[PDB]
């Protein structure tokens, strides 16, 4: 059951996003546009901006529907304002339908575009409950199943060069594949497995053990949850609650302390690089989050490897050497499963029977000794327990 269609329209990078082509208004406008986990309106630049080549401009579509109403959205890093409104929405490389869609037009930011990542735009792809201004914003995916027989459910395959890109490059570059309306199962190797949405809003998970290189880190389980578990590739690391992250990197650094690494490393801040060829990926171990399975005392783990939590990054002196920063970080707002592990995996957002599935990707960056894994079932109790309230 192939897609051809959908496979390899994704461009970008963990640490940029990863963006799909899509059109608005009437003659379409292209705009490139970010796929985003995290977040659930579909916002588009819409007025000039030093770092956007080009913006949707509402007075020349035919098809445009002002909403006479405003929408502020400030982040952590950055913010937005603009204006909403409905127009005709359609993705070139993705199912062939045209749907009549909320719009934001954003006509200030701060923080927001960054100067050479490429997108024009977001594409929040979780649920009303965190639409801004409310919940009465019919987000985009919820708007193309209703009104087309697109089914309720896509997937993402998010591929990591392994190496830095620059903006050339990406340019050029397959990113991905978003399937829109299925699962292309060549995209993965083994085994899906499924955790539940716990509740729709974000896509919430709940994680019932942590290992680094087999050993527990031995946490009560709500501490993984804490305030809760999300997956987003709008988000670029695997961001784990202060209690767990420091736990988490003194494992981390136990494993790996035949090299000493300064502090701003393990902070994510500062690169550390290697000659050519050389990084000692083996003495880096894996590391394995368990999720809640369908069935009743089941789990199931995902292992990622360092080719996945070390992010290729340019080097400061360019020099022909290989670097990487920590792409794991501290949380005050609950786990993260961001971009950098979701290149390990080909991810399943099934809304229709509210569940995530996880399989190896077919795109993982790996060595000829391990690769990513997802492995089940194991005998789990009291995982309801995990969870927060
Ligand atoms: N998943 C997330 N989405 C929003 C919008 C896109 C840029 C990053 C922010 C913060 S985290």
């Amino acid at each position: 059951g192939s897609f051809v269609e959908m496979v390899d329209n994704l461009r970008g990078k963990s640490g940029q996003g990863y963006y799909v082509e899509m059109t608005v208004g009437s003659p379409p406008q292209t705009l490139n546009i970010l796929v985003d986990t995290g977040s659930s309106n579909f916002a588009v630049g819409a007025a000039p901006h030093p770092f956007l080549h080009r913006y949707y401009q509402r007075q020349l579509s035919s098809t445009y529907r002002d909403l006479r109403k405003g929408v502020y959205v400030p982040y952590t890093q950055g913010k937005w304002e603009g204006e909403l409104g409905t127009d005709l929405v359609s993705i070139p490389h993705g199912p062939n339908v045209t749907v009549r869609a909320n719009i934001a037009a954003i006509t200030e930011s701060d923080k927001f575009f960054i100067n050479g990542s490429n997108w024009e735009g977001i594409l929040g792809l979780a649920y009303a409950e965190i639409a801004r201004p409310d919940d009465s914003l019919e987000p985009f995916f919820d708007s193309l199943v209703k009104q087309t027989h697109v089914p309720n459910l896509f997937s993402l395959q998010l591929c990591g060069a392994g190496f830095p890109l620059n903006q050339s490059e990406v340019l050029a570059s397959v990113g991905g594949s978003m399937i829109i309306g299925g699962i292309d199962h060549s995209l993965y190797t083994g085994s899906l497995w499924y955790t539940p949405i716990r509740r729709e809003w974000y896509y919430e998970v709940i994680i019932v053990r942590v290992e680094i290189n087999g050993q527990d880190l031995k946490m009560d389980c709500k501490e993984y949850n804490y305030d809760k578990s999300i997956v987003d590739s709008g988000t670029t690391n695997l961001r784990l609650p202060k209690k767990v992250f420091e736990a988490a990197v003194k494992s981390i650094k136990a494993a790996s302390s035949t090299e000493k690494f300064p502090d701003g490393f393990w902070l994510g801040e500062q690169l550390v690089c290697w000659q050519a060829g050389t990084t000692p990926w083996n003495i880096f171990p894996v590391i394995s989050l368990y999720l809640m399975g369908e069935v009743t005392n089941q789990s199931f783990r995902i292992t990622i490897l360092p080719q996945q939590y070390l992010r290729p990054v340019e080097d400061v002196a360019t020099s022909q050497d290989d670097c990487y920063k920590f792409a794991i970080s501290q949380s005050s707002t609950g786990t993260v499963m961001g971009a950098v592990i979701m290149e390990g995996f080909y991810v399943v957002f099934d809304r229709a029977r509210k569940r995530i599935g996880f399989a190896v990707s077919a795109c993982h960056v790996h060595d000829e000794f391990r690769t990513a894994a997802v492995e089940g079932p194991f005998v789990t109790l009291d995982m309801e327990d995990c969870g927060y309230n």
